[PDB]
């Protein structure tokens, strides 16, 4: 899947109309962060039942 | 926080020069089933993990 870096690198082009760019950049590191935060939590988490499992 | 449907229903203003919408639609529809399926991942693992021990 994405990783929060993806987010954050991804580029678009620009045409004659289209999306305000600072309203999408904005957007998009809202949802970057809080992609981010949710990852995280997962990671750790499963990081510990990963430790138990093993022993 | 926002939810996988806040992204499906994100609205941006337009103007001269923007950024293609095709291409930022497809992008938020890509970044939308990542993010669900990772809460959805998150939140199923935290309810089990909380249910181990009966």
């Amino acid at each position: 899947p994405l990783t929060p870096n993806d987010i954050h690198n991804k580029t678009f082009t620009k045409s004659a109309r289209g999306y305000d760019e600072d309203e999408v950049n904005e957007f998009l590191a809202q949802v970057r962060k809080d992609y981010e935060i949710v990852l995280r939590k997962k990671t750790e988490l499963e990081a510990k039942v990963n430790e138990l499992d093993e022993r």
